[PDB]
């Protein structure tokens, strides 16, 4: 019944095939799709938003969308995606302690929203030392962190952002900062990149909104040609590799007051001693927009800047 407490139709100005914005044939396809899944005895994740994400990923080919959804449900159960938040909460102290070890080296933080109300997400790669990374974490651990974030996005960020926007929010506005990376390191982590792409595209269809790659070094175009082969055409269409004019491009999409100063905006933490890489600021922290789902857990424990 949580779905009844936030908007379940997108902005009328959203992309085709989104909730509330369907053609008659798309409406009929959705009804047929839900009917097949109900008949197969699925009960959860049958809402308009979820099912239309799958339909869009397979161009409203109902049989292909069924195969995709069924396989996703299989994965969620086998992997533990259905209990990942609960499992984290039951081992919070230990998991937080480990997460904080990586935060400074690999900043990953949400910070308000874009102009459409999408959670605004930043990740910085240039401080990563691969040798040190491999000694404090594992690839599988990082993939767990990704899956846990997808679940937190869906249970906490979506409801609050949708209530604020006045319409359903389904996707992220992401900024990936590559300032200071070595292209050698980039090639070395290709298999990890593929694992992220595989989980994202197979089990979390249509979660990408905007994906900006900034401060990429010369020669990044070459490296990205090793990534493209395992990205679906729709995925490629969401990724924008920006140049020296990146600040101007970000400002078309993101309110100036929501963009950190170093990226050309005016956003500054309230205590300038606080760190962005421990921060989690957005509508999901505002009592006005938190609903029956409750407030998101603090991913950086006591260090979490809210």
């Amino acid at each position: 019944s949580i779905l009844d407490t936030y908007p379940q139709i997108c902005s009328p100005n959203a992309l085709p095939g989104t909730p509330g914005n369907l053609t008659k044939e798309q409406e009929e396809a959705l009804l047929q799709f839900r009917s097949i899944l109900l008949e197969k005895n699925y009960k959860e994740r049958l809402d308009d938003s979820t099912l239309l994400r799958f339909l869009r990923a397979r161009k409203f080919d109902i049989n292909a969308s069924v195969e995709m959804f069924v396989e996703t449900e299989r994965w969620r159960e086998e992997y533990g995606a259905n209990t990942i938040i609960e499992d984290y909460e039951n081992n919070k102290e230990a998991e937080d302690k480990e997460r904080i070890k990586l935060a400074k080296m690999y900043p990953q933080y949400y910070h308000h929203v874009d102009k459409d109300g999408r959670p605004l997400y930043f990740a910085e790669l240039g401080g990563i030392n691969l040798k040190k990374m491999y000694k404090i974490t594992t690839e599988k651990q990082m993939l767990r962190n990704l899956v846990k974030e997808y679940e937190l996005f869906a249970t906490y960020r979506v409801p609050a952002c949708s209530r604020r926007a006045g319409y359903l929010i389904e996707t992220s506005c992401t900024v990936l900062d590559l300032k200071g990376i070595s292209l050698s390191n980039a090639y070395h982590v290709l298999s990890y990149i593929k694992d992220v792409a595989d989980i994202s595209q197979n089990y979390y269809p249509e979660r990408m909104g905007k994906f900006y790659i900034i401060h990429s070094p010369f020669g990044f175009s070459t490296m990205f040609k090793m990534v493209k082969p395992f990205l679906d055409p729709v995925t490629v269409s969401k990724i924008f590799i920006l140049g020296s004019s990146y600040k101007k491009e970000l400002l078309k999409q993101i309110p100036i007051e929501n963009l950190p100063v170093k990226y050309g905006g005016t956003s500054v933490l309230h205590n300038p001693n606080d760190k962005f890489y421990y921060s989690d600021i957005g509508p999901w922290r505002d009592p006005r927009y938190i609903g029956p789902e409750g407030e998101i857990p603090n991913i950086f424990g006591k260090f979490t800047v809210t």
